[PDB]
């Protein structure tokens, strides 16, 4: 896959009454997330 | 609030069809997120 550490910009929503950042499939090509990976989200 | 910038790590996971990362409420805390805020996801 890609090298770690890429990342992409998106916004807090909610969703099934959960707050969530929802990942679309590009997002994950580009920066190469398969459901399980760990991830780190930063507040801008 | 808090100084922007800061991070957790949490997980991918799906939720009704979606890739989602779930932001506990704590996490909102500490970071500073409400719904609608703009964040950065970064893969680890």
């Amino acid at each position: 896959g890609p090298m770690p550490g890429k990342k992409f910009v998106a916004r807090v929503a909610e969703a099934d009454g959960k707050r969530v950042v929802i990942i679309p499939k590009a997002e994950r090509a580009k920066v190469g997330i398969k459901v399980g990976d760990v991830v780190e989200v930063k507040k801008v």
